[PDB]
């Protein structure tokens, strides 16, 4: 058993929800909450900047101390930092970016990471601002993830989409 609360079960390892990603994380604690991030751990915007901001800025101080010290990330690629005031850890994964033209087929490497951590709260990967069809996303994430994952999704109007256009 686990804390997660009010999800769907779409199958025997994946569950969705209606919400903000931020506000569940606050709530759950988890062990790992997942971040939509660049390969340059720049968290401006959608779900990078929700979270960041949450951390009073605190994850991306950490996270340019990581760029300094070790280069941008991989697209398909992932690193763990503190989760701040949010979980315990942070995955930061890179989705491929179709507003910057990257491989899609990157995405099948990106959803690869979750399966190193048993239980995780995490996004769409290269849904919103990233470019990509999140029932696409939604479909790969149920292909490739085999460890237990809670997907929070923002929108409603989309939500109820992914539930009801789910095969
Ligand atoms: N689940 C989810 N929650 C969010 N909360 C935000 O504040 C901004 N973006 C997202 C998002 O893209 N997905």
């Amino acid at each position: 058993v686990n804390s997660f609360s009010g999800y769907l079960k779409l199958t025997d390892n994946v569950y969705i929800k209606n919400a903000d990603i931020v506000e569940e994380a606050k709530k759950v604690k988890p062990t790992v909450v997942v971040n939509a991030a660049n390969v340059y751990l720049k968290h401006g915007g959608g779900v990078a900047g929700a979270l960041n901001k949450a951390t009073n800025n605190a994850m991306q101080v950490e996270s340019d101390d990581y760029i300094a010290t070790n280069g941008p990330l991989k697209v398909g690629g992932s690193c763990v930092l503190s989760g701040h005031n949010l979980a315990k850890h942070c995955l930061h994964v890179v989705g491929p970016n179709v507003n910057k033209g990257e491989d899609i087929q990157l995405l099948k490497s990106a959803y690869e990471n979750f399966n190193q951590h048993e239980v995780l709260l995490a996004p769409l990967l290269s849904a919103g601002i990233f470019g990509a069809d999140p029932i696409h996303s939604l479909r790969v994430c149920v292909d490739t993830v085999r460890t237990n994952v809670y997907l929070a999704v923002f929108d409603k109007n989309l939500y109820d989409k992914l539930v009801s256009s789910f095969l």
